[PDB]
C-alpha cells in the first residue's frame, strides 16, 4: 500500500520532483496539476508523458489521460484518493501557497501538505493557519526543502552540543544546469537582490532579466536573505530569528555547484568553550535532489503524524524526516 | 514547571550531566544514584555537594540529603517525583541497562529513559523490551548520545538528498582532559581494541591498562568498532548496518580533541550521481557536551511523545531532538 501523492506545480522542482518519485517502491505519483490543467493515473503517473505534455503543449492537461482547467488545483482535489501532496508553487503572489492552503481547508480533503518555501513571510501566512489546519484534519510540513528544510533540521540537530546558541549561518551555492525550466523561477532569487523586491523582480522582462545577468557573468550572489530558517529555528526554541543568516550563489551559467552548501551553528558549551558545527553537502548534490528529497522525506514523516491523529502546522526544525524506499 | 529530571550513574559522564543542566530554566535535576547510595531534592540537587560526596567520600550517599543504600536504583525510584532519567550507567556486565530497565519496567514508575548505550548487542537487548516498554507507560530512548546519537541523526537528515545510501562513515576523536574520571569507563573503549573483549578489559588493572596504553603515548585507535548507529538506521529504513562503519581515537594524554569528529553519509541522488554531505563537529566541543546536550534534547522530546501518549522504544534516527532551555 504505497502513499498516494500529488505534485501542485510542474515547473523544473515538480518535474524533478516527479522523477525522484520514479523508483520509489512505497510512494506512487498519482496526481499532477499547473496553471491551466492536471492528470490524475490512480495507476501512477507516465512522468515521460507528463514532461512532454508540459513543455510542449504548455500544461500536463495535454498528456495522455489530462484534463485542461483553469480551476485545476480545485477540479483535482475532488478527483480521486491522495494521501498527501508536495506544493512545489513559486509563492507569487506572496499569498499562493497560502490561498492553495486555504483551497485545501475549504474542499474538506483531509491528509498531509509538504511545501518548500523560502521566505519568512511565506512562512507566518501559513503559521496564522495552524489551527484551520488543524480543525481541518490535515497535517502541513512547512519549508521542509534544502534551505529553510534539510539544512534548518541539521541545525536544530547540531543545536544539541550547546548551552546556548550564538549564530546559525547558511551558505548555499546552485549551478543552474538547463536555464530552460529554472527561468520561471529565477525571479524569485532576483527578488533577494538589493535594490529588488518580489513585485519589482516579477515584472521583470527575459531582456531586464539577461541586462542584470550579463552585469555578472550569470551569477547572483544574494545576501542575508529573507530566509524562514530564521523563524522555524526561533519556533523550535533553539535561537533568536536575528542569529539566524542566510546567503547564496546561484551560477546560471555552469551546472557545477559554486561553492559548497552548508551551515555553520556557533554556540558555547555547558563548559563555557564557544565551537562551531558544520554540515556540508556533497557539490554534486543538486538544487532539485537537496529540496524534493527532504520534501518527500517530510511527507512520509507527515503520514506518520497524521496517522497518528497528529494534524496542525510542522517545520522542518520539530520533526525528524522518514527515509522513502 | 520545569522538568524533574533523575541521573543514574555518577562517575564523569554523569557528573558532566549534572553540570550542564544546573543553568537550564525548564530542566530540574532532583535525583541522582550510583551504585552504593541516592541523593533526591525535589527543590534541586546541589552539584557542588553531590560531586563532593562521590568524589571524596565514594558515594552521593554521603551527600548533605544523601541516603546510602545497596538497591539504590530501586530506592530513589519509589523516592519522589521524576519525570525521566538519563541511564549514564556503564554498561557492565554487558546487561546492566536492560536489567535495569527491567527495574523501571518492574517499578510501575511511568516516564521518558534516555540511554547513551553505544554497542549495538545492548541496543539489541532493548529492542527486545519494546511491548514490555510500551505496556509499562514508559518512552524510551536509546543512543540518544554523540555516536550513536547526535551523529546517527545527522546522518538520518543527510540521508534525505540520496535515492539510495551506500556508506555512513563516523570518525570520532576524543581528548582526556582529567584521567581521573574517566579511567572508570576507559576499559569500555579498550574492549573495542584488537585482540580484547568487554570480559577481557574489564579484568584488567590499573596497571595492565597504563602497560598497553603506555605502547601508544595514551592513544587507542578502535577500528570498525560495535556502534549501535549501524542498527538505528537500519530499523530508520535507511540503510543496511552493513553500510555503517564507525572508528575512533582517544588521547588519554591531552584534553585537546586528537582529530575533529565527523559523519560521512555516501549515496547517489535520483539523477544518479554520487556524493558525500559532510557533519562535522567543532574540536572545542567535549565527548560530555556531545554526549550530554543530545541526551537531555532527546529526554525533553521523549517527554513530548509520552505527553502525547507514545510509549515504546525510540532511537535518535527516529525523532527530532529538542533544545532544552
Ligand atoms: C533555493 C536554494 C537552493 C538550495 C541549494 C541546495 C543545494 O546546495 O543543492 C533557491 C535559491 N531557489
Ligand atoms: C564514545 C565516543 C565519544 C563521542 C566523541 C564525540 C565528540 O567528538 O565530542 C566514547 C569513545 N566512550
Amino acid at each position: 500500500a504505497p502513499l498516494r501523492v500529488g505534485i501542485l506545480g510542474f515547473g523544473g522542482l515538480g518535474q524533478a520532483a516527479a522523477r525522484l518519485l520514479a523508483p520509489k517502491q512505497e510512494m506512487k505519483l498519482v496526481a499532477v496539476a499547473d496553471r491551466h490543467g492536471y492528470l490524475y493515473d490512480a495507476d501512477g503517473i507516465d512522468v515521460d508523458n507528463a514532461v512532454q505534455a508540459y513543455t510542449q503543449q504548455g500544461s500536463v492537461g495535454k498528456a495522455k489521460k489530462g484534463q485542461m482547467s483553469e480551476q485545476s488545483i480545485e477540479d483535482l482535489i475532488g478527483e480521486g484518493e491522495v494521501d498527501g501532496y508536495f506544493l512545489a508553487l513559486p509563492n507569487l503572489p506572496n499569498t499562493f501557497m497560502a490561498d492553495v492552503t486555504r483551497q485545501f481547508i475549504a474542499s474538506g480533503w483531509q491528509g498531509v501538505l509538504v511545501d518548500a518555501l523560502k521566505r519568512t513571510s511565506a512562512v507566518e501566512q501559513l503559521i496564522t493557519l495552524r489551527e484551520d489546519l488543524a480543525q481541518a484534519g490535515i497535517t502541513y510540513m512547512t519549508g521542509c526543502g534544502a534551505t529553510p528544510g534539510l539544512l534548518t533540521a541539521a541545525a536544530a540537530i547540531a543545536s544539541q552540543s550547546f548551552q546556548e546558541i550564538h549564530q546559525v549561518k547558511i551558505t548555499f551555492g546552485v549551478g543552474i544546469a538547463n536555464w530552460e525550466a529554472y527561468r520561471a523561477t529565477i525571479r524569485e532569487d532576483i527578488a533577494h537582490m538589493p535594490g529588488y523586491n518580489v513585485d519589482k523582480a516579477q515584472a521583470m522582462t527575459d531582456a531586464e532579466v539577461a541586462a542584470l545577468l550579463d552585469q555578472t557573468n550569470g551569477i547572483l550572489a544574494l545576501e542575508d536573505m529573507e530566509h524562514a530558517d530564521d523563524i522555524m529555528l526561533e519556533l523550535a526554541g533553539i535561537c533568536h530569528r536575528d542569529q539566524v543568516t542566510v546567503g547564496g550563489v546561484v551560477d546560471t551559467r555552469n551546472p557545477k555547484k559554486p561553492l559548497s552548501t552548508h551551515v555553520k551553528i556557533t554556540g558555547r558549551t555547558f563548559e563555557g568553550k564557544i565551537s562551531s558545527h558544520t554540515f556540508t553537502l556533497g557539490d554534486e548534490t543538486s538544487m532539485a535532489a537537496n529540496v524534493c528529497g527532504p520534501a518527500f522525506g517530510y511527507l512520509k514523516a507527515g503520514y506518520g503524524l497524521h496517522r497518528q491523529g497528529l494534524k496542525g502546522l510542522f517545520t522542518a526544525a520539530d520533526v525528524m524526516p522518514k527515509f522513502v524506499r
